């Protein structure tokens, strides 16, 4: 869609899918990694 968007195809075929991205995946990433800040930092090396 780097080429589709500047082309004739403005009626975006996958609008629901990219809305799912921009309204679920990004905020779930945000909240997941704010709750589990140091979990992925923790490696049984004494973080957490």
């Amino acid at each position: 869609f780097d080429g589709g968007s500047r082309g004739k195809g403005e009626h975006f075929p996958y609008e629901q899918e990219i809305k799912f991205f921009a309204k679920v995946v990004l905020p779930l990433i945000d909240q997941y990694f704010k709750n589990h800040r140091l979990y992925f930092l923790s490696a049984a090396s004494r973080p957490l």
